């Protein structure tokens, strides 16, 4: 006897009890119509797994009936659940709203996390900050890749610089060194946040987890800003000089700060305008800026079609625009 | 309007249509109890998804409900499949019974037919032998290795001969170079084959398949030997010089002839007593073999404890014993 056990039950989750029950004796011995014996008459339920593709039937005279193993069972059932998911994410794309109340999902592993952390980057449009140990790096370093090659800008933030060969062309990617890093923060456009707790699940220690609450990008950017004061820039790409992307104003004006000097600097940005509260793209050269630490300012000064503005990044009050959503281009070598 | 789909029926394969219409307008914006409104007022669709994973509650004043996505969605779904998948291979294992029927399991693509091939390496216990065209090696490289730890001989056969630095040491490995090979033919302990065509699945041609009908093996067996007729032995690593496993006769021949000259050997060996039927384990020294070809005889001259005897592999007549278990163990290099 199969003997069942709790599997029947999950199982039962989904499957029949007859479509469980057939599926059992073919893999504990594999003959035809026997399975009509233990214990139904009924051959319904193989016509049922024949299309599940978890069963096929052989030449017979009689004819003959056999299982797929476990594995193959079901790496045809995950093969199926792609699918759903996949063809379920492209209609999402087709008809999802856009003013969302905001949430924190959390995540039950680091390879679930990972997941999540993934599905950000996929969707970066701009700019992704990616706060990281060491440790996790060469597990991001295909999204990092398959990121910047987008177009997308990438702002990366390690404690050992590893060998950044495979870069040489790939995009607009900055590094930047830190003291340690213990966690992984993951901010994709300013516009939510993922987080991945060092190593294993550590026992009881602070959860991993994706969110879009204003509060924890606030908290977060801030944070970002924080280890950006003394972290140290080692490694800058510009693989697209005509397309420089930013979401954090403040990685905007650091650059800004090591160029303008030699070389002019042209912007496009969209951004909320402080007095007005209405949306604007602008356009024009910038004609400087203020990075002030202390002062906990940093801003750009744009020379638009009409005179000189500031834009400043997320939250910003005191210039005349807000803005996380930033492009660069690249005026000419020499000057 | 979410809209439903087509996707709505595949999921009704396992999904309430509460279960369904609840989570299609999380994803579709994100609310609480608005989800009550369109168009249940009972929330037990949602205490349901909760258990499933596909929905978290976020603290509330009223209560508020969010969605995961489809990829974490599922993601969560595929890793509970594998515990059923494996939970389900273990009992397997348990009571599992051994006398079955033959049959012929086709693959409905190259994965799946790779899933098939690796499934039967590891349940390797002798000898494993895998022709395949070079352009498959990197895709079973690993699996190549993981079985040859388990202390199982690997006899290879392939076209192209690739880098054998990984290895040197990793157990008992033959290697033999053929002009051309098209498709992937696996042999495992002569129990069952598993064969994947090149490349994509090119239109309509031959079907990728697992089999252990009799007459399969004995056709490719026999192909195999035609093979190895024409095959040069390009490297050999005995990494394992006390166990020495072969479920092909012609191997274990191939080999004694290129040893018995310089050393003695040992074997151990279980068979069918062609003139009894009886199972036995024998135990020797290899005192002779012949290989003949074009006489289609291959076999070993055992001294046993009580005189000489012939070992010949699968689907012998002439000699005493027909075996496909063989164990030498390699006396000391001098002489
Ligand atoms: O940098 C200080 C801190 O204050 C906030 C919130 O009011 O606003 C500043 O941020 C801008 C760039 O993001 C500054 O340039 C601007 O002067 C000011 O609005 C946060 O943005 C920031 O974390
Ligand atoms: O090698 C010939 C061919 O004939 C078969 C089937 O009768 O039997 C031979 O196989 C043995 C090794 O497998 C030989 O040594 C033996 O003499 C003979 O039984 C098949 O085995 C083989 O394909």
């Amino acid at each position: 006897s199969h003997a069942l056990s709790e599997i029947g039950f999950t199982k039962y989750e989904i499957l029949t009890y007859w479509t469980l029950l057939v599926y059992g004796p073919s893999t504990a011995k594999e003959i035809s119509t026997k399975s009509g014996i233990p214990y139904n008459r009924v051959y319904d339920t193989i016509s049922s797994l024949k299309l599940r593709g978890f069963v096929t039937e052989i030449e017979g005279t009689p004819k003959v009936y056999a299982a797929y193993s476990p594995r193959i069972a079901f790496f045809r059932f995950k093969k199926e659940l792609e699918d759903i998911m996949k063809k379920l994410e492209i209609e999402l794309n087709n008809v999802k709203k856009e003013e969302q109340r905001p949430a924190i999902w959390r995540s039950r592993s680091f390879d679930e996390a990972i997941e999540m952390f993934r599905e950000s980057l996929y969707s970066a449009k701009n700019e992704v900050i990616v706060v990281t140990p060491s440790e996790f790096f060469e597990t991001i370093r295909e999204d990092l890749i398959k990121t910047l090659e987008r177009g997308v800008t990438v702002s990366l933030y390690i404690d050992k610089i590893p060998d950044l060969s495979e870069f040489k062309g790939k995009g607009n990617f900055f590094v930047r060194q830190f003291y340690k890093l213990n966690h992984l923060i993951g901010m994709t456009d300013g516009k939510e946040v993922v987080t991945i707790q060092n190593a294993t699940f550590d026992s009881i220690g602070p959860p991993s987890f994706k969110s879009t609450y204003p509060e924890i990008i606030f908290s977060q950017y801030s944070l970002i800003i924080e280890i950006f004061k003394e972290s140290t820039l080692e490694k800058e790409i510009i693989g697209n000089p005509k397309d420089i992307r930013f979401f954090a104003m403040f990685h905007a004006v650091d650059f800004v700060k090591n160029h303008l000097k030699n070389r002019n600097i042209y912007a496009e940005i969209t951004g909320k305008n402080l007095e007005s509260g209405r949306l604007e793209t602008l356009t024009g050269r910038v004609v400087g800026y203020t990075l002030s630490l202390r002062e906990a300012v940093n801003n750009i000064h744009l020379e638009t079609e009409n005179g000189v503005v500031k834009v400043g990044g997320m939250f910003a009050v005191i210039e005349d625009y807000e803005s996380t959503e930033i492009k660069f281009i690249m005026g000419v070598d020499l000057q």
